[PDB]
């Protein structure tokens, strides 16, 4: 029936880092990505710090004139492929190659590129629209370029689930392996949405944090001084390999995906019900597919963004799923030090996850300094706390109240 | 594995309103393409394509509602509550985890983007509206579907460009086969006749520019094609388990046999001259369905008027198909819609249940010279009546991105 799907090979680009190591010593250090954005002037906006990707060199992966054609959440998503495919040891050859797909996603996508060729149109022309505006910019871009520059020919696709996509797009492709779409499948979400409209949208919704004094202190999720996520940049990608694929050519195999859920909310369109209920579903759709009993969970890598509503509804439906084991379990926010990478989150977070497994340790919520009232289970404040992680969770939660959970287990 | 049977159809179009009013329009050989009226495309080289006309919105949402959201999503919203009315389905507690729903779109709220764009430049940040950001992402359909019905099911959206429609419908089919929802509603839509997407396929020369004829612009598979039309829309389904659809006396149009998805891994946006990628596609569709090719009778195909793109399609249906490629009926219905990239898969899609339900081929309008190598039966300028048991759609995408769809008749 169901084959077993595993993970060989993990990509990064976050505030923290330039690939997956340098990212993830930044994450056990406790060390923010988070600071004033350089690239742009924000002195008319209420938020003007962020977690950006700091000294990317798209050259490493593209020519200079294949990159001025994309996106940045186009470059970043590739170069998090191209990382995660490398250290895979994956070759590809015409013996393998109608077997590996990509399924590599986004939140918003090209918003940068939109902006700069709607400023062109309105002040110049539509004569000075790119040539190359429309593949430069959608969404299944990085998909595609992938596809072509490394030779792939399975299944190719990408998601937009606002803030889930990167969970979304690993759940969907282990399945297209377990279920024989595809031996191999490159998995994850990238963006970049630190432009005028990006900033200026979700601050006119007043969701972002206006800590401008103290942007390092500014995400700070359960604590009781909490006032709104920090928008974030960067990429994520994982290689998720059927296991029997995975042991025939000797790969390093980091863990294994045994479990998926999804739900939608069917609440609101930017907030979740306060009691987390479908929250609370997923991670039972999850923890029942990967025929777990909840108290095999030993660490939950949490959505928690920093919001107010948001935060309060994941410790509910924590309690909800996993009753008295709720306070054995660890969990913790990573977007503490990356902020929210938003298409981006689920993908880091998963391999934030993984390597929780490898490393036995739960990486910390840092500026937890007054856990919220209610926010009483480990949340991991301050520093990182190695234990025994046998079974790690994942979960994203995004706009029009969509939900996804990843199960990940140490494999033996 | 569980069977999949489409239950209602949704749809809106350059040929109507709804569903029937556009198979009506199709098998009438009627072109939806005319001047753009909404837009002042004078400087434009391209002052055409295929609009929604007379859209109320008001029949679905609210006023206020309405002005939170982008038109592709309000364009999605339409064609997703004719489906589930066209179905009959009653959701309840009992139900409501088990329904869920995936629509796409390929460029999504680039209309939104461009009017917030004009606040931002000429303004600042502060007259962006507090909604841009949810009333333009391309999982709203999704997301306010969901609120609006109670739909507890999975919740995602596709952007695979103009395979978006086609995949959105066999990624919601495997849902349903493999037990994690009894119905999806499935499918996808587009708006992307503004400055950006009239300027942007201007400045990649990919449109026709036939401003002189606009309903002889679309004419796939002829000598004298020059580009597509850009067109709106939005098209859904609502797949149900098949036991379920039999358990209410669900109508049932067609079963969802098949599906299959490729890459080509040879260019952003042409296809290989030999459709390899197409051709791989199409048979990972029917050996998904269980099917010889020779079972074919009725493809629909992605054909969108473009030089490259329209004789790859014939190359990979001989390729896939051989002898049988001379038995089989093809037709492309862009001749008449335009292309309506993110919900052409979905549009096309109701257009293959629809050649099942009434057994007709529907028109390849305009294709007065078929060009080099176009020699199979296009079912050229009038609807073909003739036995359709098995019906494949095809669509192909920026990215080398392939999806194929197998519909089959259910006794
Ligand atoms: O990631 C985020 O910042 C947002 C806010 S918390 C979560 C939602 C759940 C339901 C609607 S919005 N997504
Ligand atoms: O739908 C369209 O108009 C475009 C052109 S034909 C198809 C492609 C296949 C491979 C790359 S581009 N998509
Ligand atoms: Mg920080």
């Amino acid at each position: 029936s169901r084959r077993r799907v595993v993970i060989t090979g993990m990509g990064m680009l976050s505030p923290l880092g330039l690939d997956v190591p340098s990212s993830w010593e930044g994450i056990l250090a406790g060390r923010s990505g988070i600071a004033p954005i350089e690239h742009m002037d924000l002195s008319a906006y209420s938020t003007r710090f962020g977690g950006s990707v700091k000294g990317f060199n798209v050259e490493e992966y593209l020519s200079a004139k294949e990159a001025r054609k994309l996106d940045l959440f186009i470059q970043y998503g590739l170069a998090a492929s191209f990382q995660a495919v490398r250290d895979s040891g994956l070759e590809v050859t015409d013996a393998n190659r109608e077997r590996i797909g990509v399924s590599m996603g986004s939140g918003i996508g090209g918003l940068t590129n939109i902006e700069n060729n709607c400023r062109s149109l309105f002040e110049q022309g539509p004569r000075r629209i790119s040539p190359f505006f429309v593949p430069g910019s959608i969404i299944n871009m990085v998909s595609g370029f992938l596809s072509i520059h490394l030779g792939l020919q399975g299944p190719n696709y990408a998601l937009t689930t606002a803030q889930t996509t990167g969970t979304h797009s690993i759940g969907m492709a282990a399945r297209n392996i377990a279920y024989g779409e595809a031996d191999v499948m490159v998995a994850g979400g990238s963006e970049m949405a630190a432009c005028g409209l990006g900033l200026g949208g979700f601050g006119a919704a007043r969701a972002l944090s206006t800590r401008n004094d103290e942007p390092t202190r500014a995400s700070r999720p359960w604590d009781r001084d909490r006032d709104g996520f920090v928008l974030s940049d960067g990429s994520g990608a994982l290689v998720l390999e059927e296991l029997e694929h995975a042991r025939a050519r000797g790969a390093r195999i980091y863990a294994e995906l045994v479990g998926f859920g999804m739900s939608g909310d069917a609440f609101h369109m930017t907030a979740p019900p306060e009691d987390g209920a479908g929250a609370a579903r997923c991670m039972k759709n999850a923890l029942r597919d990967a025929g777990l009993d909840p108290r095999q969970v030993d660490y939950i890598n949490a959505h928690g963004t920093s919001t107010p509503a948001g935060d309060i509804a994941e410790i509910a439906a924590v309690k909800s799923v996993f009753g008295e084991h709720a306070h054995a379990l660890s969990m913790s926010s990573t977007k503490s030090m990356t902020g929210h990478l938003l298409g981006a989150a689920g993908a880091v977070e998963a391999i934030f996850s993984v390597l929780a497994l490898r490393d036995q340790v739960a990486p910390p919520t840092i500026n937890l300094d007054n856990p919220d009232e209610g926010c009483d289970l480990d949340l991991v404040a301050h520093e990182a706390k190695p234990r025994k992680i046998d079974v790690a969770l994942s979960n994203s939660f995004g706009f029009g109240g969509t939900n996804g959970t990843l199960v990940f287990r140490r494999f033996a």
